[PDB]
């Protein structure tokens, strides 16, 4: 079992696996069930901003959503991640439809990771932007249902080509290079991550949701992670 | 009287101020007793650097003070930076001697500050970085016995021509812009400070310290802020 | 008398003073008289960008605009700009109109300056990046006719509250931090500048232009520099 | 036949496949056969720097190799990579040794690549940044003798436990991710490289010299490509 560290944009009140009773955001450390969640207040149809932070010094993940014109939504969580991550790991977007549906597009997508260390205090960084996705997009390694080139935008869940998204649908995207997120003789890591997304749906309501992921280099999506675990998990622990 | 944020290099106990019974590392919000501070192990003669970090969701300034292959001292503090300083600010370098003395050389000073707008999702940035300094810099603002130009560095407090520190010695350099440290309406604002330095003294008791700081634009140097005040402040309240 | 350097977006052929028969975009080394130019084929209404670059290697100044789904223009001139301008200097943007008008719109600037210095390999950094102007922009200096805040935008020639850009009107906006633009012991230098604009105009042919400059600190609008002179020569010499 | 565009810092004139008889710097499109050279006074045994730049306003390939305190060397090569490269690539450096020998030292390594599209007007960028090489640097993709984590450099060639260097040696570093370096419908395209290095002899002759290269993603080390053909072509026409 691979391991997971996600921001999740969680369209879908799954209250059988713990989600509180509305759409949510939600930091997932090792589970699906989030380990700190917040209300989040989707607008279908609508771009939107999502912006993940964390540094070793507060040792917190922070992660901030938010559409034109409206109010954010937080969520931190006290985490030392290099008790929960191996030293290299390849960072990731992940989507999910399940019964219920709902467009997951990815519009732009940074990312910047940098490591100070204690033997030199010379520092190592990451760092890409992807404002647009090309047909054959070789720095992305595309995993079950998702495909870019598409309006040059990333799109991690299935549409058809009459625009409507499809069910039973999970699509992971993840940056080719592994990024050292945490190294034991290093004064201060940080990493920063930002990416737009446009969540439509024909419903009454939107699912499942999607996730920033942080993984072993080798993750790949799980056996039944359909629907409400994201592509994250194979199981609901 | 300005309004000055500052993080301290005091490598100088003045107990009856409130500084504790060691040189020390600390947070100062509008006063020279620091709302929070750390011990420091200060190395005579030898190359230390200074990471200052802070951001609008955390709302937690932070700062990492180490020297190479050795345990670094880390100190941190919660406070709403929009209700302290002024919405534009300048932000500077710092240092005094007073009895006791030390050389107090700058080698290298970068600075990061980044506002998103709510409105626009749309990002203001400053970055300046000094590897080495010049004997004319004209983006620095020396006040006091600050100059720049000897070996390329900024020596903050006076030094002899015979590489001897002096006592009475008060020196400061602000970078010559403006900064917009915080908007009412945007979703994320963050800064990070970064600068090196060698403080050496001949004697066994070097003082008084180096420090970073933020004020209003207009800010100048005190009177008799030498010593234990480290040109910030004008008094030891 | 100051010194300029310019990248001119020329809207209006002033042909008895050496401009082309057409639209056009030119290098002005110390005379409006450009030492090169392209036909640029401007669109009244459409935001555009333009980038300018110059590096010490090739000692050539480039500079490429376009509108999206259009072709570029693109100009270059190879010069020695230590031959040219003070080793220190302010950035800025300047428009004019004259008895005929347009709107000179300023929505996004950048600014990018390194010196990796010959004595030590290492290397100063000045970069800023605006995407909105804020009603009280203090890292800005402003001069003429120029104004920032309407829709967070920087309107460099007089706009009048009905929208309408007025005739007989000049307006420069100059970044705060004075500009290393050259070392004599530098082994590599280099510099880049973005900016995104709005030229709309009523008038069946718009004036005059929006110019990318470089020129010594101190400098401000020359006199009777409206129209043709486009507020940066005193003359068409 | 790998495809290959390399900066070469030539050590040992091979004067029988047209080398200078001088140590040089070189341009090689897709043959060890400079297209142009410039003297190179290399320094035993102190570190050098490396800075590569080129862009597609100008299709002007361009590096400095310079020492501390010393005269730079730079050569230039128009050139436009888009007729000569695929439009995705790995970055890598290289380094040889034959009959004579030397220390290929890499200790730091910096590469920044930038496209901005004509369709958005939106930009898409890489950056790493390597300070220090570690034991198992995930992200670097090490073919023949190349090895990381002593010293907490890189050494592209054999060196034994003394530090002599091993003839008959070659090794290759490359980025593990792919980069797209130019797309048909980009405005401006751009890549800067930079690297510190330092080649120790222990002979009067120095052997064969280092390289920064860009090739077909799949690229390998050519066989028997020790010696003058720097780890790059299979032959030397
Ligand atoms: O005791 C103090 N101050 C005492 C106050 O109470 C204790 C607080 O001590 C300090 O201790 C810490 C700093 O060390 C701080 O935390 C504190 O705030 C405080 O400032 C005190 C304060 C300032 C001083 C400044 C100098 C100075 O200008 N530096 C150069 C070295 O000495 C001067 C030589 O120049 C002339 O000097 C004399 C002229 O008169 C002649 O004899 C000499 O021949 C010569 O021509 C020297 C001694 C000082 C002593
Ligand atoms: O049709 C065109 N558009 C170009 C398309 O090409 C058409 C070719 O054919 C033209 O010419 C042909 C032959 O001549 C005719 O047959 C055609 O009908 C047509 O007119 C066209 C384009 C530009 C023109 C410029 C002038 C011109 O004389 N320009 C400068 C004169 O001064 C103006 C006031 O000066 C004041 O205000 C200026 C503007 O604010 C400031 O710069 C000054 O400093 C000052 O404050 C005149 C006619 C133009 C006609
Ligand atoms: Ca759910
Ligand atoms: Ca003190
Ligand atoms: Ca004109
Ligand atoms: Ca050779
Ligand atoms: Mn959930
Ligand atoms: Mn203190
Ligand atoms: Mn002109
Ligand atoms: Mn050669």
């Amino acid at each position: 079992a691979d391991t997971i560290v996600a921001v999740e944009l969680d369209t879908y009140p799954n209250t059988d696996i713990g989600d509180p009773s509305y759409p949510h955001i939600g930091i997932d450390i090792k589970s699906v069930r989030s380990k700190k969640t917040a209300k989040w207040n989707m607008q279908n149809g609508k771009v939107g901003t999502a912006h993940i932070i964390y540094n070793s010094v507060d040792k917190r993940l922070s992660a901030v959503v938010s559409y034109p014109n409206a109010d954010s939504a937080t969520v931190s969580y006290d985490v030392d991640l290099d008790n929960v991550l191996p030293e290299w790991v390849r960072v990731g977007l992940s989507a999910s439809t399940g019964l219920y549906k709902e467009t997951n597009t990815i519009l732009s997508w940074s990312f910047t990771s940098k490591l100070k260390s204690n033997s030199t205090h010379e520092t190592n960084a990451l760092h890409f932007m992807f404002n647009q996705f090309s047909k054959d997009q070789k720095d992305l390694i595309l995993q079950g249902d998702a495909t870019t080139g598409t309006d040059g935008n990333l799109e991690l869940t299935r549409v058809s080509s009459n625009g409507s998204p499809q069910g039973s649908s999970v699509g992971r995207a993840l940056f080719y290079a592994p990024v050292h997120i945490w190294e034991s003789s290093a004064v201060v890591a940080s990493f920063e991550a930002t990416f737009t997304f446009l969540i439509k749906s024909p419903d009454s309501h939107p699912a499942d949701g999607i996730a920033f992921f942080i993984s072993n280099i080798d993750s790949s999506i799980p056996s039944g992670s359909t629907g409400r675990l994201l592509g994250l998990f194979p199981d609901a622990n």
